[PDB]
């Protein structure tokens, strides 16, 4: 099977209530305290608004949750509440309901997000390190809290590039990691889906997020965003395999006794593992360092279990400038 190398027992060592989100009973505050100001976005299961808490004028984000089973709501809420105070995890300010419809909404702290599409083409090397480190803090935090985000992607990484403030948002796909639990591979967003998802390996873990983060890192340092630009989940793996190599994919599959969806036979082709330096060009050269590549190489590994953990990634020399700057 497969087990997270870290935080594999977080949840089992905690009270069941910590992870038994289905048993979680949110205290649903009154959404009437919030004035929706503007739609910020809409997901499959929610719409998100900038809002003002009219009681204290606090600008917040209200994520109005769509008619999904309350299980997923409880999951997100419980996860968010478990992650409360987690570094760079979006702060769930409150769980509120329209007091009449009882439609639940999550109130999050407001972040002035810098559009990642533009941001990622202008990040400096240090910025990337900085933000990746910030994101890793969130991931290490949530992983340490027994939670996989499972949808790490730029759209879920709010970066206020003015305040250098990063929040990992949208915990709606997040799940508690329980060793040996088989999870839905229909998580994350295509370009950020780890190979494990793409090969329907359900016994994944926090390291899925590290793949996604690796994808983000790759996109940031290489400025190819998304870095692995699959046209669909199949092609996503092909795109990955075109970089990480098909023999390496097969070794991964073999290690986890994964058999490919046979549809991959006629599309994976045969691809040598590419040197990450292959992605360096004049316009990203300044973002790419051996340390970045080494880190990336250790994140974008098929073998989810061999990917760096968030903490390991944070410990990677690539972030030394950030840590050094953090201290000094
Ligand atoms: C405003 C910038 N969009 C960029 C994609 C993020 C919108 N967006 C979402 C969420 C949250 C946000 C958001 C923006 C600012 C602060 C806090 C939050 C959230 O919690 C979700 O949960 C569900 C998906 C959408
Ligand atoms: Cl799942």
């Amino acid at each position: 099977g497969s087990r997270a190398r870290v935080y594999a027992e977080v949840n089992s060592l905690r009270s069941r209530e910590y992870w038994d989100y289905e048993a979680h009973v949110p205290s649903w505050g009154n959404q009437d305290d919030y004035q929706l100001v503007r739609k910020l976005g809409r997901g499959k299961y929610s719409e998100v608004f900038e809002a003002i808490n009219i009681t204290n004028n606090e600008r917040v984000v209200v994520k109005i949750l769509k008619p999904v089973k309350k299980k997923k709501i409880k999951r997100e809420v419980k996860i968010l509440e478990n992650l409360r105070g987690g570094t760079n995890i979006i702060k769930l300010i409150d769980t509120v309901k329209d007091p009449v419809s009882k439609t639940p909404a999550l109130v999050f702290e407001y972040i002035n997000n810098t559009d990642f599409k533009q941001l990622y083409q202008i990040l400096t090397d240090f910025d990337i390190r900085f933000y990746m480190y910030e994101l890793l803090k969130a991931l290490d935090y949530c992983h340490s809290k027994g939670i996989m985000h499972r949808d790490v992607k730029p759209h879920n990484v709010m970066i206020d590039h003015q305040q250098k403030k990063l929040r990992l948002i949208d915990w709606g796909l997040a799940e508690f990691y329980h060793p040996a639990q088989e999870y839905n591979v229909r998580v994350a967003s295509r370009y950020f889906k780890g190979p494990e998802l793409l090969v329907d390996y359900q016994m994944y873990d926090y390291s899925l997020d590290m793949w996604s983060l690796g994808c983000m890192l790759a996109s940031m340092i290489f400025r190819r965003e998304p870095f692995f630009h699959g046209q669909d989940n199949y092609d996503q793996l092909v795109r990955i395999a075109k970089v990480l190599g098909t023999e390496e994919l097969y070794g991964y599959l073999k290690k986890y006794h994964i058999d490919l969806d046979p549809h991959f036979n006629d599309i994976l082709g045969q691809h040598s593992r590419k040197r990450w330096e292959n992605f360096i060009h004049s316009e990203n050269r300044h973002l790419v360092s051996p340390e970045a590549l080494d880190l990336l190489d250790k994140l974008l590994r098929y073998d989810h279990q061999q990917r760096l953990t968030a903490k390991e990634a944070m410990e990677h020399p690539y972030f030394y400038p950030v840590v050094k700057e953090q201290s000094q």
